[PDB]
């Protein structure tokens, strides 16, 4: 497939390098900067299962040595489906699960990969220990966990 | 900020534990999965300028050594803004200028920050060449561009 471009009709009359040069004079390891990353995983199986890991960040170091590994919601459920607004606006779970909410894996860069090989290979357990060492109770009932709370009717 | 949690009313009587495993069991480099990046990039002053670069991908190996990059979106414009149904669901751009669709940037990792740290300094020549390379006419205006089309009104 060949590459295809769409302008708003406010630069109709600019070059792709006119416009770069513009947009790149106008614009101001990080410094000091707006980044966000979102990582979706799913599977290829009917109603596959999927997960979300996201997180967005100001301006210029390690915080545990990663950039894009600056992650602080972790998504669990059904159905990866593109957002409103097309590609470039990512991804979102059609059938959500599980949300964490304020979980910083951004030092478990540098186990993340470890963690999220385990749950393709039916492996929970390298996950697990990451969100024990934070100080999550993984053995309590959704219900009865105090960190938890129930989304209204499904969503 | 400590972590909290959300889950479906269907998982009240599971733990993290029980409902990990059993999504990790009912899952199953790359193989055999969907997998999608999205990474935004903004500037921190009024109205920032910001951008998009992502993309998804079927399952196993290199394409030019990049398992994240692979990348065919690239836009461009200013206000990053979270997506409908929050933080996991990533960002979007609310002004929209330039989006450069089916653009295969995963041969660019193994060249992609060169580009977009130019891009952040003022300096849009390696992405311009980047673009050039791919068969890219960098120096006609949009108008008459012929890969590229207008937007409706204004998105
Ligand atoms: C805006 C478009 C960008 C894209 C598409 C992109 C993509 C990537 C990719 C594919 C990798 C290696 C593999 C992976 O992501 O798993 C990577 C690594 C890395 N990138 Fe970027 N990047 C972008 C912007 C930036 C910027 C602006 C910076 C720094 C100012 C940066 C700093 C880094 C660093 C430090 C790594 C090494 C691993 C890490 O700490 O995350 N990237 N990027
Ligand atoms: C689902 C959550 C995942 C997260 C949050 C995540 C995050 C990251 C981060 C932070 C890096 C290095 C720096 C960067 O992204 O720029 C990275 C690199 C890398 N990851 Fe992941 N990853 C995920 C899933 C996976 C999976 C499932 C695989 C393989 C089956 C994988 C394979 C790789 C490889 C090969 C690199 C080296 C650079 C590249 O080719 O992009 N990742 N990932």
């Amino acid at each position: 497939m060949s590459t295809t471009i769409q302008y708003n009709s406010n630069y109709a009359d600019y070059s792709i390098s006119s416009y770069l040069r513009e947009w790149a004079n106008n614009f101001g390891g990080s410094s000091t900067l707006f980044s966000g990353t979102q990582y979706a995983i799913g599977s290829s199986h009917s109603n596959p299962e999927g997960m979300i890991a996201e997180g967005d960040l100001k301006a210029s170091f390690m915080p545990q040595h990663t950039f894009h590994g600056q992650i602080d919601t972790l998504q669990f459920g059904k159905d990866l489906a593109t957002n409103a607004g097309g590609p470039s606006a990512g991804k979102h779970l059609e059938k959500i699960d599980i949300t964490f909410n304020e979980l910083d894996l951004s030092g478990e860069f540098d186990d993340m990969h470890k963690s999220v090989r385990g749950l393709m290979k039916g492996n929970p357990d390298p996950m697990l220990e990451v969100m024990k060492a934070k100080g999550i109770n993984v053995d309590t009932a959704f219900k009865d966990l105090s960190i938890a709370s129930q989304y209204p009717d499904s969503g």
